[PDB]
C-alpha cells in the first residue's frame, strides 16, 4: 500500500492486507518474526515492510504461512521493483 498503486501485481496483494498486514522493517528478520503471527492474525501470515533502496519506495509485502514460510514482494517506484521473493524465513 506504502508503494506505488500502478506497480504489477504488488496491488494485488495489498486486498488481503487489510485484514493484519502490520509494518515491518525491512529485511527478512522483522518480516519473519511479524508475518509470522504479527500478519497471520487477520487472516494470513502476511506483513508489509517498508525499506529505503537507491529507487523510491523500497518496501516489501510478504504473505504466506506462519510456519516459516512468507511471499515478501519487491514494490519500489523504480519502475524495475514490481517482482516478488517466496521468503525462505532465512532470506539467502
Amino acid at each position: 500500500d506504502y508503494d506505488i498503486p500502478t506497480t504489477e501485481n504488488l496491488y494485488f496483494q495489498g486486498a488481503m492486507a487489510f485484514d493484519g498486514e502490520d509494518e515491518v522493517t525491512g529485511p527478512d528478520a522483522d518480516r519473519a518474526r511479524a508475518a509470522a503471527v504479527q500478519a497471520v492474525p487477520g487472516g494470513t501470515a502476511g506483513e508489509v515492510e517498508t525499506e529505503t533502496g537507491e529507487g523510491a519506495a523500497a518496501y516489501g509485502v510478504l504473505v504466506t504461512r506462519p510456519d516459516g514460510t512468507r511471499v515478501e514482494v519487491h514494490l519500489d517506484r523504480d519502475f524495475r521493483v514490481l517482482d516478488t521473493e517466496p521468503a525462505d524465513g532465512d532470506g539467502g
